[PDB]
RNA sequence: GGCCAGUCUGGCGUUUGGUGACAGCGCCAAGUUCUUCGGAAUUGGGAAAUCCUACUGGCC
């Protein structure tokens, strides 16, 4: 399954390993860009090979709706999506 | 299995760079070489290669 915009991931490789992040842009089949709105904010999002992430079965509608209407997402909305995701699991 | 590119002594920490193995930075250790004894250089294996072990990324 292709990675989705607004989907939560767990980082499995790299120095940001074992953290949770949000997919904010899909380059192709291989590469995405992730950001958490805190230590890794949108304006310097982290490029990632999708093989170095673990797809979590959770997609935040707030993140993907904001990209559909404004073409962007705020760091506060990213922090909200991750904070809400952790509270349900 | 083939072709190409890359990484290297170990432990803890890390808002930094890298897709990544890793690296950078702080601290504690280890090996090798040199020393005027104050220190200095260096770090997978190999005498060395377009070589090889392990690991990472790409194409098949």
């Amino acid at each position: 399954p292709s990675p989705e915009i607004g989907q939560i991931v767990k980082i499995v490789k790299g120095r940001d390993r074992d953290q949770f992040s949000v997919i904010i842009k899909r380059v192709d089949d291989r590469f995405v860009y992730i950001a958490d709105g805190d230590k890794r904010k949108v304006d310097r999002a982290k490029r990632k090979n999708m093989n170095h992430l673990k797809l979590i079965d959770h997609i935040s509608p707030e993140v993907r709706h904001s990209f559909e209407e404004t073409g962007k997402v705020t760091n506060g909305k990213l922090r909200f999506a991750l904070k809400k995701f952790l509270e349900e699991h």
